[PDB]
């Protein structure tokens, strides 16, 4: 059985690095992370110092 | 990193109050709740006494 | 077996009351109405006197 | 010909009042506003004092 | 309040049995599981021995 | 001209049999049923005895 | 209250005429038809003599 | 950079002519119109004399 | 088994004729073309002489 | 690089067997078939003898 | 009240830089730009010299 | 007439480079490649050595 958690990663650099940010967090706290599906992307502007790219992913992990 | 939990709140009063019901539950058990996105709304009729409005939300919270 | 009818209710008050308007109509003419799913919402402006909130619902009823 | 502008209204009270907020703004600056279609709803939490309901609408107006 | 977890069940037999696989896992670890909504189906081929049917479900459970 | 009715069939056995349940009902009451399109699938759990698979279909029939 | 019926009109001429075909049928059998929304278009080829354009519409009518 | 404006054109003749109606309006008031994407089609019936076909388009234009 | 190819037809006349353009091409090179489903429509403006209507279709054909 | 072909399989038995029908055809003619994603399901009724279940899949295969 | 404008940015480098291109243009001409939501991405090939990455964003700005 | 092929490119570097990977493959085997539309993005994790970014594109090419 796989389960997915819905995470939004952030980066001041790129959409790819923002996806990595979310996956890194998942891998910190979950075993058997196997894939991620991008579900949205955006840019936070008017409450940060530098533009912040955001990539939201369903991160899938194998249960057990 | 933000994470979202997918909650359906309920109310005998309104769709807005049903959204509040879900957010209240999130705030009871989670720190740093920052926003909610409505993903569906409906009304339960034929297994309740009074119509029950339901509002399903992705409730976003900042991790750490 | 359930069947759904696609109804748009209206209200000069709120989206919740517009949903009730549709459900009330279904309950007038149908037995065993069991739930409703919101599929769209809108506001009619430039052919009514007061803004009219509209809520479109699939109203589900149990057949037999 | 109709044109639509994509506006997010806000309210500390309800999704309906947040929709009104957007429509009111459109009517302030546009002639012949004729309808609005709800495209999203959400709640801003962790950068406001009180929860703020938001309703995003395409507000349609007749050109000329 | 209901909460949903996003699970992908697997089966070498059918899409229905793959849905059961996910629900069974939810029922192992959660109380008050009340319904499941199918959100995707697929078949894993080129890293398994026999075709494996997969059914992804939002499994809803009542909180408390 | 074709018309469609939106029916949810149920089965304690499978998603395919739940689709048949809806189609059977359509064929009981309608002439010239010609096809069905699956629009959703789900499983009712916590108000039935055995899991009940549900398949919602637009059932198309030729008018006249 | 408005209700919608989901009709597929057909024409050997055009998508517009296929939409008219559905609306004409609605107007034959329903009072207070007020609008139609196109939901799909297609072309039937390999079971007709000439290509047949099809336009599927939700036809809305005012109840009462 | 391209920008899009969301326009609904109308015609008593066809969906194609309704799309032209919107594009013509864009070209009246905008320079460097480069393409249009159809996003919806419909027919206004019960507040016009003759059926009016409507085609909603995102009309893209190159900025500068 | 059916297979679909994703083709965009073009016409200086209409969306219907643009759909025919794609289907004609499919029929030139494929046997047993049986139906087409419209998936998008648009208009190319700023790199053609006359507006060019485009209709994108999944063209289905029976294999063997 | 992966490529996908869009195939509709058929079965007089089940949606799962209809998916297998499409995958079997892909495996007959393609090397390195690796997965399939269900994109639609339906039932052909009024031009076949027995109901025919259909499952449309994107069948993915690794290029080279 | 927030308003959104629908802009497609371009870059010969990356999808992230194409998003920046659109946001930069918005910030040139608008006050209080607060966020952007990616709605589409693509690559222009056969009318440019080098591949051009394009990222379409709804750029949100606070009115007043 | 344009045709599209549905390709998933891969890269250990970025979503942009994964899109290039797919386009490069199309250009190897097809003439008159004119544009690509991103339809999905993801990251393969638990069967590769380094995270592999994937970008799925419809690659459009002009027929003849
Ligand atoms: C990055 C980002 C910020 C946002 N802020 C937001 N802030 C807000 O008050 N309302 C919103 O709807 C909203 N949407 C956002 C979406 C994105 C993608
Ligand atoms: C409130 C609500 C109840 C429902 N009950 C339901 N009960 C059921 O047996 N099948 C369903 O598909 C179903 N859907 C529902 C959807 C909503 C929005
Ligand atoms: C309330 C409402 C009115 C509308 N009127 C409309 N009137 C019209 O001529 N064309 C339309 O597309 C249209 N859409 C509408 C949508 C909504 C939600
Ligand atoms: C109200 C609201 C705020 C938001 N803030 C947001 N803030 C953010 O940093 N990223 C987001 O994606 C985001 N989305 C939002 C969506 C909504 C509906
Ligand atoms: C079963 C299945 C396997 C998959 N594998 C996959 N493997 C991969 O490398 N990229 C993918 O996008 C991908 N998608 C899949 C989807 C499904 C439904
Ligand atoms: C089978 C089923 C039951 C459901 N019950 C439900 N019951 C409920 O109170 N709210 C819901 O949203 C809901 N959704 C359902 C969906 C499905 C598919
Ligand atoms: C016109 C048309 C015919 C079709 N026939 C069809 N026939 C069939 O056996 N399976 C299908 O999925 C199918 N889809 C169709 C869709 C359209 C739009
Ligand atoms: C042409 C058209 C008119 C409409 N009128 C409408 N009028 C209305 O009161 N409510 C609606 O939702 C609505 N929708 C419409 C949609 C279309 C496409
Ligand atoms: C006809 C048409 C042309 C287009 N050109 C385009 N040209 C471009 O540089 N970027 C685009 O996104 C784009 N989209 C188009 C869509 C359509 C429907
Ligand atoms: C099985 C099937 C047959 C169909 N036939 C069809 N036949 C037709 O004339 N028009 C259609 O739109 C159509 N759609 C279909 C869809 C499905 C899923
Ligand atoms: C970059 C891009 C160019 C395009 N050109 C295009 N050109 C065209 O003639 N028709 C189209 O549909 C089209 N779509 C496009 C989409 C994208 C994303
Ligand atoms: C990269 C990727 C791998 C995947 N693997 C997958 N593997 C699997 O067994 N089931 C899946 O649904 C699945 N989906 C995937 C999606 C993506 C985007
Ligand atoms: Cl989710
Ligand atoms: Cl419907
Ligand atoms: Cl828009
Ligand atoms: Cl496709
Ligand atoms: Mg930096
Ligand atoms: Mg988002
Ligand atoms: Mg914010
Ligand atoms: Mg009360
Ligand atoms: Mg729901
Ligand atoms: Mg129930
Ligand atoms: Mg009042
Ligand atoms: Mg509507
Ligand atoms: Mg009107
Ligand atoms: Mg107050
Ligand atoms: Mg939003
Ligand atoms: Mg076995
Ligand atoms: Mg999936
Ligand atoms: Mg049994
Ligand atoms: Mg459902
Ligand atoms: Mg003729
Ligand atoms: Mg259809
Ligand atoms: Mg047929
Ligand atoms: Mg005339
Ligand atoms: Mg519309
Ligand atoms: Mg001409
Ligand atoms: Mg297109
Ligand atoms: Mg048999
Ligand atoms: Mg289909
Ligand atoms: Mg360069
Ligand atoms: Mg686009
Ligand atoms: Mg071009
Ligand atoms: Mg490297
Ligand atoms: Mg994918
Ligand atoms: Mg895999
Ligand atoms: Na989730
Ligand atoms: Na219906
Ligand atoms: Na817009
Ligand atoms: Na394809």
């Amino acid at each position: 059985v796989f389960k997915k958690v819905l995470l939004t990663g952030t980066s001041e650099e790129s959409f790819t690095a923002a996806a990595d940010d979310a996956i890194d967090r998942a891998e910190d706290t979950l075993d058997n992370v196997v894939w991620a599906e991008v579900v949205d992307q955006g840019v936070e502007i008017g409450a940060v110092e530098e533009r912040t790219y955001q990539t939201e992913v369903q991160v899938a992990f194998e249960l057990d």
